[PDB]
């Protein structure tokens, strides 16, 4: 039967988060979570976010008939990783996909891996070890219109991006949040742009600045706004659109900017707070309309390890701007 139409749960038979979609052989392709209730513990570094593997979902139109198209990854597959399949992304280039997503290696340290196919159904073969020089969480891989490809990634807390400082992981005994200053600027995002063949990075990983409206960096204390989880990419008009989730404050936030790097200035909300502690989108282009995807946890009576997929359309004005989207208004 078609969903998406007045923001209820795009698919039930499964719990499904963190939805990534894209464009691809004119469906759209969705590729979040699989959550699933392992009842592992609960805690500030995420252990009770467990899954074990990735659905690859399509749909011809918005609202359609959502097809499971089954497992595309296992993680007993993949060879280098122990545990925590988090959110995911694809991306397509030269008639191969490429299934890109953050898993804990056998060290416990957070990794981001690249599995291929030759359909964006999947399934996909995963590498034999994570990308080189990657590591944390909620990897998006970005197309450029210049044909550059860029990954955008980093969590702070359970996704470990403030022991990243040094190019070496700071260990099982340092910060489980942030860089616990304050009045510092806030930790930023990751990018690097890809390799031609799309399995590795093809410069040394940069950190991306935020800045307020008057250039300012967004500072460690500015929870409403600082950097946490789910980098996401789009272009619009010339533009360049950061968003993100905010975490304990449980925005999807945006910035913008003129180039793939930054700076990006931060500019508002997309996305208040849900039913469940984690907030994780996408924006895409399709059919001419723009649409913000997302999650929560309605469909399991508010568990916020057991989450569903949403869709709704999403406003930009010729300004650049874009309209706040509340999640249970209309
Ligand atoms: O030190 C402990 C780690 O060993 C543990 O890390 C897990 C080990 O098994 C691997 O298969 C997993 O990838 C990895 O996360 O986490 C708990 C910690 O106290
Ligand atoms: O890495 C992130 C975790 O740090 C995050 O943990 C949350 C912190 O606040 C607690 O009240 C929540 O229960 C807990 O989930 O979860 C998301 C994960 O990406
Ligand atoms: O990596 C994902 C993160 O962004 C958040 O949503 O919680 C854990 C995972 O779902
Ligand atoms: O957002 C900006 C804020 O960070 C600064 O402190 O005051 C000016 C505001 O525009
Ligand atoms: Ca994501
Ligand atoms: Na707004």
């Amino acid at each position: 039967v078609p969903r998406g139409s007045h923001m209820e749960p795009l698919v039930t038979h499964i719990y499904t988060a963190d939805p990534s979609a894209h464009v691809f052989d004119g469906k759209v392709y969705i590729y979040p979570s699989h959550d699933i209730d392992a009842g592992t513990p609960e805690n500030d570094m995420g252990d009770h976010f467990d899954m074990r593997d990735y659905h690859v979902l399509s749909m011809n139109s918005i609202p359609g008939e959502v097809t499971d198209h089954g497992v595309a990854l296992d993680i007993k597959d993949i060879p280098w990783a122990g545990r925590q399949l988090w959110a995911p992304d694809a991306a397509s280039k030269d008639g191969k996909y490429y299934l890109y997503f953050p898993a804990k290696d056998k060290e416990d340290i957070f990794r981001i891996g690249v599995a291929v196919s030759d359909s964006p159904a999947g399934p996909f073969k995963p590498e034999s070890e994570p990308i080189k020089g990657s590591y944390s969480i909620d990897p998006a891989v970005f197309k450029d219109d210049d044909g550059k490809y860029y990954m955008y990634f980093g969590g702070i807390w359970g996704g470990q991006l403030q022991r990243w400082t040094t190019g070496e992981y700071a260990g099982h005994d340092a910060s489980k949040t942030d860089l616990e200053q304050d009045d510092a600027p806030a930790i930023g995002p990751r990018i690097a742009l890809m390799s031609d063949d799309m399995l590795s990075f093809a410069e040394p990983v940069k950190e991306i600045s935020i800045v307020d409206e008057q250039g300012n960096p967004i500072l460690g204390g500015d929870h409403d706004r600082r950097f946490f989880e789910a980098a996401w990419m789009h272009k619009y008009n010339g533009t360049y659109y950061l968003s993100y989730s905010t975490g304990d404050t449980h925005y999807i936030v945006y910035a913008t900017g003129d180039n793939p790097y930054g700076p990006f200035t931060y500019r508002g909300v997309i996305l208040n707070p849900v039913i469940g502690w984690t907030n994780h989108h996408s924006i895409v282009e399709f059919n001419g309309k723009w649409y913000l995807f997302y999650h929560d946890s309605s469909l399991s009576g508010g568990k916020t390890h057991l989450r569903c997929i949403k869709v709704t359309e999403l406003t930009h004005n010729a300004d650049g701007t874009i309209e706040t989207i509340s999640p249970y208004i209309e």
